[PDB]
């Protein structure tokens, strides 16, 4: 049973990230990650209750000396898939600079992109029409990323496409 | 009458932006929008008393639940023209990052630049000569933003001087 | 007697930078400046006493009012050289990115390349293998700063080779 890691940023759409999360729990086995933002949004109780939700705070749960293991290199090594749905206009730039200052960006900083990297933008026409979208997405091609496109224009792809998208690739490969 | 967007960042300059400010409110509507930074170096009783004064935390009195307006999008909208004026270095970066962490950086990740955006840097010297300020104002030129260049360096320009381009430009329009 | 500063940021190795600053003691005048993240990593007490050391809280020390000396551009005045060890990979992609929101970032945003910058990166081999790694490390490389490579991967170089570096290299100068 394939370890898919899913992941919230600050979208309005990570409103349906539980939904998300329970399209994939049949098929595989699912941890949760979300960024401080991205609680604006989200109801920790539309969540799959057998789903594990790692926030910023954990990497100090779960680190305390030197030897501990960190949390976002254990996430890393564990997912066979990483999910950002929804990835937010700031997320997306800060995974396109190389910067990581939460949980979710580092394990994106620490990530062997030949582990596939999915990415459903969810954001308002505006930011989604605004130059730097199609220079950051054009980044995160180059890297292997692959983009679940919103629909039209920005609002985030829905959770019954992001989940056949994922599970699609996965047996094809 | 134009709709005038004022912003400040987190530069020493910002003690002028209440004056600048009255520079404006005569000739166009104005808004203004601070970074947290930018509390710092700005006494909100230098403003004139009919400016509406936005701030991050506004974002939140604005949106409550789905459906609600949310204000970096209302503002982008409403406004005619935005002046950052100071532009701090590290702002002038997240822009040329695409970054958006906050109301200011939220409204210009969203702009649509058929609409004009002009930033009048304010930065110490060292900073200013410093490499990523002409690689980051190149980038900002490119995307169609107007550079209204610091005082021989890097003090902000005049407010009278701030104040007089944008309004030639947009009598000329 | 030459003027060193060193600086840590949020990596693990943090906790070598005490025997660090002890390496330069007796051969330079040295003042350590930390990012808030390093503190998780680091002792106070494991540093010599006689070194003063900076965080973020100290630039509002130095200046409270219009006039007064900013901390960051004193000390990037004061240093003769600059050594960043460890250098963490969200610090890297702050520097490749031009950003400036702490001391650290801000001395070095206001840098003159004239003057010496090395750094040591220290991180999991995870983020050492991730493409950014290298295209961070080739930006620094044109901008002038010097890389003292980590040991094999991304564990941070050992003390005393990052202090004969630094020491071979005046000496030459
Ligand atoms: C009410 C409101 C709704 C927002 N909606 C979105 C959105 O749909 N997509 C987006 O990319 N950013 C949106 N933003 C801006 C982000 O929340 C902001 O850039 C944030 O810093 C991102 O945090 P994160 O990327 O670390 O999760 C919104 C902001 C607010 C206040
Ligand atoms: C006392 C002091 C004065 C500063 N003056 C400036 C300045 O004139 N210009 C600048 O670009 N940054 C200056 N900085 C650094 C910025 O305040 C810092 O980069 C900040 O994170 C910018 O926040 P913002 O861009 O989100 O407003 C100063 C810092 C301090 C502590
Ligand atoms: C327990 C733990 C250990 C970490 N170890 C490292 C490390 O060795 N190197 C690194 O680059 N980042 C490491 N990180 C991630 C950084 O601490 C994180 O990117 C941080 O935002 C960097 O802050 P700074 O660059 O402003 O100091 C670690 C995180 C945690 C929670």
């Amino acid at each position: 049973k394939p370890r898919v890691l899913l992941a919230a940023s600050g979208s309005v759409a990570a409103i349906k990230f539980g939904n998300l999360c329970h399209c994939f729990t049949e098929w595989a086995e699912v941890r949760a990650v979300v960024t401080k933002s991205s609680l604006h949004f989200l109801d920790k109780l539309s969540l799959p209750q057998e789903v594990t939700l790692y926030t910023d705070e954990d990497e100090w749960s779960s680190w305390n000396k030197i030897g501990d293991p960190v949390l976002h290199i254990e996430l890393r090594r564990w997912a066979d898939v990483l999910v950002i749905a929804p990835l937010s206009a700031n997320t997306l730039g800060k995974i396109a600079g190389g910067l990581c200052d939460n949980l979710l960006t580092c394990i994106i900083r620490a990530w062997d992109y030949t582990k596939p990297l999915f990415v459903a933008p969810a954001m308002n026409t505006l930011m989604w029409n605004n130059p730097f979208t199609e220079r950051h997405l054009l980044s995160l091609d180059e890297l292997g990323i692959t983009l679940i496109p919103p629909i039209k224009n920005g609002a985030m792809a829905e959770p019954s496409l992001i989940y056949s998208t994922v599970r699609l690739f996965w047996e094809s490969q």
